[PDB]
Order: C-alpha cells, then structure tokens, then sequence
C-alpha cells in the first residue's frame, strides 16, 4: 500500500538512519496494515484495531487542539552565576523600562524540541510539525511494527532531512521498558541541545500505561538534564587550584594497578556508628591499611589511630581551614594525603607528602591530566566515595568499611519538608537517609560491584545498606595480614606513585595559549548571536555546536571555561523571549537580548584575561572569588 512512498522512505531511512534503515527493510511485522471502514489506513492484529472507526480523526483533532495549552508542555522557569544573574536582570529591567511585560505561558506555538511518546501510524506529525517547528524531535515508539507500517503513511524524508548535518536532531526509540525509555529520552534531549527544555511539547500517540508514566517521567526529568555545566567563576578556581598544587614542589601522581595487595584496607567515613569500632581499628591497624576520609581524621587521631591515607574530594579554603585545625591539634604524622588536583594548594603544607588524581570533567581535568589512567571514576560525590574508589585503583580488594553510615539509624504540619527517607538498614532495620547520602550510597556500590569478584567488601557501619557489601559485625572482623604484608603493600604502592615534576606542568601549559583560545571561542559566540538574532532555534543549534558536543572528541579547556555560563544565559533569554508581550515588539527584546549577551561577552573576555594573567598570584580561591564577585 502506498509503495512509492513505501520505497522512497524506506530509501530515507537508509540513508540518513542506516542501522534503523537496515531492521525496516529485513522487518516481517505480526500485525496487519488494513484500510478501515473510514477509508483510514489502520494496523489490526487479532481483531484489535490501532485507531478503530473515526481514530484518525481523534488524533488529528488532539494535535490541532493542543498547539498552546501548557498541560502538553514543560513549562521551567530559569531559577546560576553571578555573570548570568547580571545578564537576566538586564534584559528583564531594559525590556520592563521599555513598556513590556512577560505572560506566564507563551502564547505562541514553538519550543526547540518535540517529544512524541508513541507514534502509531504518525497522523499527528503533519499537524504537530507545522504548529511547533521542532529543531530536536524525538519518537518513543514500543512497538516497531508500528514504525515499519508508518512507512505507509509519513512522509519520512523531510524528518530524516533533520539529520544530515546532526543526526542528534532526530531520534527513534524503539524500547518497552520504562526504565530504557526514560534513559533513551534523557540522552536523547541531553545529546541534541539539553538546555532550552522550556516549552518542549509533549503528546502521546495511542494509549498506553507505558506511554503516559513515560510522559509524567520525562516532565519531571526536563528540568534536570540541563544542569551541572561549571560556571566560569568555578572553572577558573578549579584551573587555578590544580595550577597551583602541579606548579612548584615534590607530590606524585596516582596510577591504577594492574595487581592485587592482599592486605585488606580500613575506609573510615565521618559517621558515628564509629565508637563501637574504634578499639578494633585501633587493634587492627599494624596490619591494615588506615584510609582517612576527610573529617574522620579527627576521631581516628584523637584515638591514636595513624591514617596511612587522607583523602580529600573538595575544593576550597574550607575544607582545608577543618583539615588544618585536625593537624593543628593532632598532627597528621607520616600520613600521606591523596586528593583532587583541584584541593586547596595549601592542603600541602600539613603533610610530608601528597599524591595528587585527576578528577574528571573540569577544565583543570582537559588543561592539566595527563591521561585517563590517572583519574577515578565514582570518586564523588562524597570524599568517603574517593577513598573507596581510590583503594580500589591502588589495588586493594579486601576492604572494611566503618563510620560510613549515610543515615541515621531509627531513633498537619505547617514546615513541611521531608529530611529524610526510610532506607533498609546495614544491619537490618531501618536508617533515615538524605538525598546526598544515598547518591554516596550508590557510588559506594556500584565502583565495588565494577571490582567484583576479586573485591570482597565488609561494612561494620551501623548505617545503610550498600550494595556489593556484606554485613559484619567489628567483633566478628579476623584478618588474615600481618605488619610485614602491610609494609610490603605499602612499599608496592609507594612505587606506583608517579613523581610530578615542573617537567610535568610544563608539558600540560605551554601546549596551548590557554586565553587566547577562549577569547577565539567567545568572540564566536558573540558572532553566532549577530548572525541568528531573532531565529530561536537554529542560534540554539548553532551554540551547541560550538560548546557542546562531546561525544565526538573530549571538550577543549575553552569549551569548559565558557559552556556552563553561556548556556545558562541562552536558557533565561530562550524561556523570557517566547513569553514577551506586546508580541509584535517582541524584536525590541530580541535586540536587547543581543546586546546583553555582547556585553556579558565583553566582561567574561576581560575576566577571562584578567585572570590568566594573574593566575599565580592569587593568594587563595577566596580572593579570588572577592575580586571577580567585585567586578564593577
Ligand atoms: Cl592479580
Ligand atoms: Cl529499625
């Protein structure tokens, strides 16, 4: 039926979505393409009808009367750093000065992207492509028979079009399962053009349970996929905190282990279920290894307990200043410190020696690492994450974890919050968890489960239950090490700490002129919003391209110094300019959204100058952090 059509978007998709191309023309569909008494075409399978009398009609007249109601939409509001609070206060106050206002919901039809969940025979595209105009469209369609007999009646090739230059622009999801559908969609808009969610319609092809919990998950993960890109102001603190600790001075750099050490590992988070254990630490530590996370220094030492290792995740004075006052009272002894590159540099000074990893996804990370073995995966979001993942890395399998709790065992309201989740407890029961503590809890399992089954994981914690770890009772605890093992191990990964020299800095700085390629990537941007001022989408196109895409090759340190601000600028703009009223002066705030982001351009160029050319002479993050929030 329809075969030139048939045909000729069969041809489209082998041309333009060759794998999906590949499935529909070996495909023998189980259901039948019938013409209902309607004269519709229809998809029968065991007397069931797909439409059913007057089910084309049905659809095409939801699709012409959703165009601008705001249930089949997201609707995200914008609130971000200090350049961009400056950019929306801006064009809200020069657009409000100028005599215009701002609706709560456009009333135009638009959004960058287009969320089909379902697609049936596709009798709602026309009218929904014609209403919205989509740059990113994206088809959830369970059942492939479907797709293979829509052939029959979309016209497939102006869609696949979409995908010659980025075929991000276009996606298919062929899956049943909620859980994939959900992943599939998230990347889907995460990898296309994540931030200007805003105004993204929505619309279910045919009913389904599976559809419509698709739909309600996709609303509330919207807001979230475009969060979590730095912001200039922490991509100069990271560069310049790593800058600093690889600079100048003896540290070494962590590496991965191919081998095993036999000597089993205590992690020792900040939790208070630590008292009943401390006396089997303390029993225990001439023939294990003592891994300090952060604040558990404190109680480990004023016990007379020496880390072998202190770890430490956060950047910041902070978490230096507490870590400062434990060795001010204590002293931290022959402890080694093993951190993120971007730890504060003066975390240094209070310890004889410091081996630095390369925390991954920041500028710092792209300008400095020199290479993926030198990194850890999972080693946030907590510091108790990073020393678990570091002894991995290091080669330690038989691990003990204490006074890693993340939670609190079970000890008509007008402040309302919920603190806290009931979660099964380690050692039964139940334990009450923050958000926080159950991301810790699931990075904690997940890099142990990457280790199995030569990782072999005891929790001592009277906290939650992690994943890959078995209950155990420190009175239970029997080591099979002795000191001498101890040391040997110690003398094993001792030896595999790279040194870090000035050879080493060098080698990462000087390979690239560092403002130069930012200020290049800026003034870009600057052009990019000339050139395409007033048209939406193909600017919102045209930016990701320049700042995202990832998947291709790894980002450039200008890429993360700018991507993060700029976007988030273009999300505020994205979400005001669809929802100015009077709409024929809509262009008034076009210009002023033009001129903004020229002027916030100008003043992240001279920040951006400003701060590599004093980039060794910050005495710490927080001047620097006083200096640029003081820009006049
Ligand atoms: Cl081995
Ligand atoms: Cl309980």
């Amino acid at each position: 039926i329809n075969a030139e059509l048939v045909t000729a978007n069969l041809e489209a998709f082998l041309e333009l979505m060759p794998e999906m191309g590949e499935r529909l023309r070996v495909h023998r569909p189980q259901s039948n393409l019938v013409v209902n008494e309607d004269g519709d075409l229809d998809v029968e399978f065991r007397g069931e009808f797909l439409y059913g009398p007057g089910g084309r009609k049905r659809i095409e007249d939801m699709a012409t009367r959703t165009a601008l109601g705001p249930d089949h939409r997201i609707s995200a509001a914008p609130l971000v750093d200090l350049i961009v609070k400056r950019f929306l206060y801006n064009i809200l106050k020069r657009a409000t000065d100028s005599g215009l206002s701002f609706l709560q919901h456009p009333e135009e039809s638009g959004g960058f992207h287009m969320v089909c969940l379902g697609l049936g025979l596709g009798y709602q595209l026309p009218i929904l492509l014609e209403q919205d105009n989509p740059a990113g469209i994206h088809i959830v369609e369970p059942n492939f028979d479907f797709l293979y007999h829509s052939l029959s009646t979309v016209d497939w090739r102006p869609l696949l079009e979409t995908r010659r230059e980025n075929p991000l622009r276009l996606n298919i999801i062929i899956e049943e399962e909620p859980g994939q559908i959900a992943r599939q969609l998230r990347s889907a808009i995460r990898c296309c053009c994540p931030i200007v969610v805003d105004w993204t319609r929505l619309f279910v092809a045919y009913n389904s349970p599976l559809l419509t919990a698709a739909m309600s998950e996709f609303m509330r993960d919207a807001q979230l996929i475009g969060i979590g890109l730095g912001f200039l102001h922490d991509e100069m603190e990271m560069t310049r905190a790593s800058y600093k600790n690889m600079r100048d001075g003896r540290y070494s750099i962590l590496q991965h282990s191919a081998t095993q050490l036999h000597t089993p590992v205590f992690i020792v988070g900040s939790g208070p279920s630590i008292d009943d254990d401390i006396e089997v630490i303390k029993a225990n530590q001439d023939r294990a290894v003592i891994i300090s996370c952060g604040t558990a220094s404190r109680v480990l030492l004023a016990n007379g307990i020496q880390p072998d290792f202190q770890m430490l995740l956060e950047n910041g004075a902070a978490p230096y200043r507490a870590l400062a006052a434990v060795h001010e009272e204590f002293g931290f002894g022959s402890a080694t410190l093993i951190g993120s590159n971007t730890v504060d540099p003066r975390v240094r000074d209070l310890f004889e020696d410091v081996v630095y990893y390369f925390r991954p996804a920041l500028s710092s990370y792209a300008l400095f690492s020199p290479g993926i073995e030198y990194s850890l995966d999972d080693s946030g979001p907590t510091v108790t994450n990073t020393g678990t993942t570091a002894a991995l890395a290091l080669g330690f399998r038989e691990l003990y974890l204490f006074g890693v709790d993340l939670g609190s065992r079970n000890p008509a309201m007008d402040f309302d919050a919920v603190f806290d989740v009931r979660e099964p407890g380690n050692f039964g029961g139940v334990v009450y968890s923050e958000t926080i503590m159950l991301w810790t809890r699931d990075a904690l399992g997940r890099i142990i489960g990457r280790y199995r089954p030569a990782a072999n994981a005891f929790n001592c914690s009277d906290g939650v239950m992690i994943e890959n770890t078995r209950p155990l009772s420190s009175q239970s605890l029997r080591l099979k090490s002795t000191p001498d093992m101890k040391a040997k191990d110690l003398a094993k990964v001792r030896a595999s700490f790279r040194p870090g020299g000035e050879e080493l800095f060098h080698d990462r700085w000087d390979r690239e002129d560092w403002p130069r390629s930012i200020v290049t990537l800026l003034g870009e941007c600057a052009q990019a919003m000339d050139d395409h001022v007033g048209d939406s989408n193909r600017l919102m196109l045209v930016l990701s391209e320049m700042l995202l895409r990832d998947y291709k090759q790894p980002p450039t340190v200008a890429q993360f110094f700018v991507r993060g601000t700029l976007m988030m600028a273009a999300m505020c703009y994205d979400y005001y300019v669809k929802r100015v009223t009077p709409a024929d002066r809509k262009a008034e705030f076009w210009e002023i959204i033009r001129d903004e982001f020229h002027q916030m351009i100008r003043v992240m160029t001279l920040q951006v100058e400003w701060y590599f050319d004093n980039i060794e002479a910050f005495e710490s993050d927080e001047e620097l952090f006083d200096k640029v929030t003081g820009w006049d």
